[PDB]
């Protein structure tokens, strides 16, 4: 016999320069508050007069969720040659209530005849998150420059038909929760550098939605550089739409459906060069 | 010539330290029971009178299959400085009965007309496993607060409108057989440290079904760690759900069908400091 | 100026303990001799007049193809300590005639009307290979447990409704060739070691089927172990059904089309200690 | 300071023991002369009265395309112990004109109404490359035994119903362009040792279709002994058919529409034992 | 205790030798004017009268976007034996605008009935980009010879029924932008041996788009010998075209609708043979 090593299991602490943070973030589908009847679908969608008359209602708009993660405090001012940042290394993220879509008897259009199941969400998709060390930017973007953006969502200012295409004037930072709409807004790739986001949209009609849960997948933020985002302010910025599909009720009226999203986010400490003046 | 190694095959029984076991498990789409007519579907699904009034029928709810596998026992004493645990290193599972949906015959409605063949499985489809060292926990999301849910399943307690997106407070343990229904449980990505679960949705009305099968693929269990689930008081829990999708029947009620899964998993034995 | 080394090719025999076999095994879906008008094709799928009223006729229902293929003989002594069998290492598969799928001239049901192409295959697809030592393994599972199934099927004997989840008892070998239905059997996944299969579904009522071919592609046989299927007394078994999907006939009846399955299994000779 | 290497961008040519060869095959549909309307698209598929009495009309059928490239001569006499053979190693192919189909003006049936944008071509798709050393080899096998193949097409000798599924007396060389049919020839994966190709097939009545196309993507020929195909009397044999979909006119009448495809090929001479 | 290395973060300048552009490509649709009322969509398609009588309206038919960047001049003249050019090594490219379509209540064909949202941008769609150091090289190649194209675009010379497969003389340069309708022109994969093309094409009547969007992806423009795009006359040529599908009036006429794309292009400085006679 001889003295050799085994490998016990134990609950380990990670070293002090390593942290975590969970978050959710409840969809902005229009019925943002908890006690509202429809809270995590829109209101239904208003459809157009025409062209040049074309006005959605207050809280038919799906918007962008954001939420902003305060870390613990690295440093007693800016006033050296470095600081300390967190620097977000990697994130699992999950949309939940998937399951919640596999529901044939809650109330709506028919399959088939009236002795059918109800036809379950479908159409349009939309699933976005993002990461960053501040705000992510935001370029608008719109099928129409004529539309009349309601009084309570951000909108792009002195919208013209320029704005069907990229203009870069039309520029905002997604600050907000629930205020930004997914219709208007989408990631400005011409900046975020300091954010990681990545999504998946499928249009069409009533297309099926297809998605994917586990817990066993990890995303890595760092870029080509080795660096991911760095929290400035020791503030973390979670973003999302998750746009399942909509809801058509038996009178054929729609409405889009949201569902919340996890954050399991992984950070580490870095010494940085002082960026702040 | 020369003394040299040939590698023989031979039936080798595995080192005491790892261990396999072998499971399935049996839809629980409402007709849970062996016995009756239906099993392996649910009962025609009934739709809601209007939002304020939605009533399912009993047995018309797809619930998780969960089974828990007593392992080999490791400690008779549970107080010293280290116990022994088994450890869930991989697993191989399948969903079995696919080819049974390879069916035109079986009475409903009609793909053309009366001289073709029937509608096969189709629309919505969800398909779940986890592999746990103890009960999957569940977070409670429902598409509508105001369902009226029956008393044979477990929901959401004192449920409102705030449960159609997520409060912390709707959560559960998967710990009892065919109860939990799949619209209103999902895993909770904020627990389950000690639980592998992987799962995959396609809706629709009519979506066709996709599924593969082989005995060649392998889900390693381990962490971003290396460790696996541990198997509290040497107990794994299997959990899953296979709803391949609905059946119309010509009157055009439709029925969810599901499938069993077989699990194969392979677990070590590992020295773990003791948590008591 | 100096001696080297060239590469020169040539025809090359393989080592003696390597071989390599080729075989082809035709489709089951009924009509299951060549001098058959609907060769290749099942008969009209006849529905269920009701659950409780299920027959389909004579060669409505698809089968699983087999062949057992004769290896070299390895051992005419079995009383050593060792033999040598046949281990399967890899195999080329595919599926032929694909292309004549793309055929909209043959008679059925119009694309659009009477002056369009007629539509093509299509619906559910299935397709599955096995490459084993012995008969695949096959679990029992039907979609209705009071289905008729016709003598000249080898169905799950005292059909329950038990029969439409996993019963443990309901189990068969792959031994004969277009007598084991599709929708009454799948591969066990509980037994097999000594064999691998692939398969992939697709249902719905009209699904446009997908199929690749191209003689570039190998699967490796190799197990979590690194040993391929052994092959008792030195047979090999392919196993496949290809279903393609179906044919709709201008009356609007459908039989089941199904494809030939071409195998190129390469395997090596192995010292095996002596199970007898 | 020290000598050191930097790497200088030059046009360099290939050692003389490589070449590069580049073709493209038109497809053919069933017109299959530049100077025809149609060029590019079957005629009107005329489908069938009976099973019994099923007569595809001339140029309806799809075929397979073929092109035969003249290689170096390697050899001056045949007799020696070895010989040179040319040794095709990797291969850039494309499918040409995929953008032709972004076209919702062409006369056809409606999406919607006569105010709408046209059906686009769509339906049953079938693309498939070969490069090798000699004939692509085929297999037949019919959808129906009972079809009447027209006279300028190669058709399975006295076709039986054996034959809508395998039987190996039913063997065919694609060596001739414009001839064998997609709907009775496959490529014959118990032979083409010699060949390597690649398939891809989507059915249904009405299905998208979906094509990609970049410069980037290079595929390698060599087997799995690590040999590509041997050019038999330093010929290159290229092989394809990529039917796109099919159009469907305004009276419904429907044509099938095939696209080309470009070969880029490298190969390498290699000594071989003389057979 | 004993010293060691910390990696500290902070701005890195990036070498002498590197650099990297970026730009952004508004859609041709047919409405290329940032002041016309449809930019970034078609006119209405008009469909054609037979085989022998179909003349595309003018601005019904979507052309490739191009652009040119003039990169930092590298040499005095072009009199020495080896000069310096820039060489593309890799490329982040973004469909902007995406969530645009996330739209429900636009004006146009109703999903249902008229109480329901109206039917998103679906069908045919198109998406291809290129980065080059002088102009993609195109084939001509069209569904039928008979068209009548208009005056403001670049057809293919003397049409004859065999355009409708390859013919070696229908070749042209995309050197102008929203010139050459992308259902005449496609890639000559014979030439472009100094440009990286990648496209994707999925057709059907009423097929869901599906797009994606992260910062997180980077194509490599390398080819086989290791080498980008070199830039002639320090010019670098980014082209693409994408169709995200039609939209569909109320009227049942359909319009194209195109995307703007990004382009983040890193180029490095090399030593090349001098070309120029
Ligand atoms: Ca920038
Ligand atoms: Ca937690
Ligand atoms: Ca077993
Ligand atoms: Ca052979
Ligand atoms: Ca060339």
């Amino acid at each position: 016999s001889h003295m050799g090593g085994v490998e016990v299991l134990e609950v380990r602490t990670g070293p002090d320069a390593i942290t975590q943070i969970e978050a959710y973030l409840n969809p902005r589908m229009g019925n943002n508050i908890p006690s509202e009847d429809l809270y995590g679908y829109s209101n239904s969608i208003n459809t157009a007069f025409s062209k040049a008359s074309d006005t959605p209602n207050k809280d038919t708009l799906p918007c962008y969720s954001v939420a902003v993660i305060k870390l613990p405090l690295l440093n007693e001012d800016m006033t050296c040659d470095t600081i300390l940042m967190w620097e977000a290394v990697s994130v699992k993220t999950e949309v939940v209530g998937i399951s919640s879509l596999v529901n044939l008897h809650q109330g709506g259009k028919y399959i088939y005849g009236s002795s059918s199941g109800c036809v379950p969400v479908q159409g349009t998709t939309y699933h976005m998150f993002a990461v960053g060390g501040e705000p992510l930017e935001l370029q608008g973007l719109v099928a129409s420059s004529t539309a009349t953006y309601p009084d309570d969502v951000v909108a792009i200012k002195n919208m013209k038909p320029g704005n069907q295409g990229l203009d870069p004037k039309a520029k905002a930072l997604l600050d907000k929760d629930g205020k930004y709409p997914v219709e208007v807004w989408c990631p400005d790739p011409s900046k975020n550098e300091n954010t990681r986001y990545y999504g998946s949209f499928t249009g069409g009609a009533t297309t099926p939605p297809v998605m994917q849960f586990t817990n066993s997948v990890t995303t890595v933020l760092l870029d080509e550089n080795g660096v991911g985002p760095l929290c400035k302010g020791d503030k973390l910025f979670l973003s999302c739409a998750d746009i399942a599909g909509v809801h058509t009720n038996y009178s054929e009226t729609q409405v889009w459906r949201g569902l919340p999203r996890y954050f399991n986010v992984t950070l580490r400490k870095r010494i940085v060069k002082n960026p702040y003046p």
